[PDB]
């Protein structure tokens, strides 16, 4: 879309299976069973207060996007810039509740086999990025897969929030700089939450692959996710 | 409002003069000419693309919430989220173009006489960061002098933004923990930006004053701010 045109946080930029494709009728996941996102796409998740969500970095290093929503609002989010003065922190360990724009609990992290390196700090990727790298014509984005999985539910979102970027490893070092690494998860590497109140989730499998960190561009690959019922 | 109804981005929770006045018709300055943003209130400012505005910290110690929209479209907002990425530093520095949430230029940062500590992290206050300190009834707050700052324009956004906190020093510290520090401002020093589009900026002073830090709570006090002209 032309500048000259309105911003529109809910217009997909271009598609892919994203825009038709749910995990589960309504995004209700069975329980205990695990489902995959495929590489490059997103998907929408319900969860009920209460339930957990498992998300598994199923090959090791890929960065997942994700997002979570209230269920009847999209206008009310698990929001990053509310999330870091509420733990005087600026990335979420077990344990902590994250908060909501209205700075109430939404989610709490309950899990992480990880080393805990998560980013909170860079927006999804979306064209402009893509463009930006010097890419020629449509490349799946984190943005559009958010726009598409909501759409998915017959939903719209009214903002594009920050995303928590899991396991991507981008540390602030002295001076101010931020300084790509290389992701320090493994295969099976894990973090569970639980929802604080009824939450439409979105997780985006991110399809960056034009940016070279330590001599080599990451690949997109899938991620798994696995409900459990509220006890 | 009672979070049974959704949130609403445009909708203040309750008033101070910041609802009706203006610092001049439509928010457009008289170049050169200073005007003040009284304590605890917000004010709109139009700028036409190469404009330079100065926002000066009057009496020194003042934390200045600051927001651009694009003239047109509140949808399209300088983002704090990509302006990271973008200049892969967590704060800006005077040279640094800062972008909108469409990675394209919408101001940038000319000028900073102080030491150059800015938050980009954390998001403006609200009723509920007030009423989470022990605060009874109503408070004073960024989020909703954006609301009326916008609104004496005829304008309404459909997102709040993180705001770019002016002059606030909260660093990250070795653990990852924010740490809260006082000011390392002066009275008189200013930053100064110029306008990338039109558009129209959003100053609030923030009416912070029930955090001790260093034994005493924040006291808060008014900024000004001048126009400079395209050349
Ligand atoms: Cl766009
Ligand atoms: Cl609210
Ligand atoms: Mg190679
Ligand atoms: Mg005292
Ligand atoms: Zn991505
Ligand atoms: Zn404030």
């Amino acid at each position: 879309t032309s500048f000259d045109r309105p911003f529109e946080a809910a217009r997909p930029d271009g598609e892919n299976p994203s825009a038709h494709e749910t995990l589960a009728e309504g995004g209700r996941l069975r329980p205990e069973a695990t489902y995959t996102i495929p590489a490059r796409q997103g998907r929408a998740i319900r969860m009920a207060q209460g339930e957990a969500l498992m998300v598994i970095n199923r090959d090791g290093s890929q960065i997942g996007d994700f997002w979570a929503f209230v269920e009847g609002d999209c206008g009310e989010y698990l929001s990053m810039e509310h999330l870091r003065p509420t733990l005087r922190r600026v990335s979420p360990r077990p344990g902590d509740v994250l908060v909501s724009n209205r700075r109430r609990p939404i989610l709490t992290l309950l899990e992480d086999s990880s080393p805990g390196v998560h980013d909170t700090l860079v927006a999804s990727c979306d064209v402009h990025r893509y463009a930006q790298l010097g890419h020629e014509g449509y490349h799946d984005n984190c943005t559009d897969n958010l726009r598409m999985a909501l759409g998915a539910l017959g939903l719209r979102p009214t903002t594009v929030p920050c995303p928590l970027n899991l396991w991507m490893n981008t540390p602030v070092v002295e001076g101010g700089a931020m300084e790509w690494r290389p992701p320090v998860s493994r295969r099976g590497d894990h973090v569970l939450f639980r929802a604080e109140l009824d939450v439409v989730v979105v997780i985006s499998c991110c399809p960056m692959d034009l940016l070279p960190i330590n001599g080599e561009e990451a690949q997109p690959r899938a991620l798994d996710v696995r409900l459990r019922p509220r006890p």
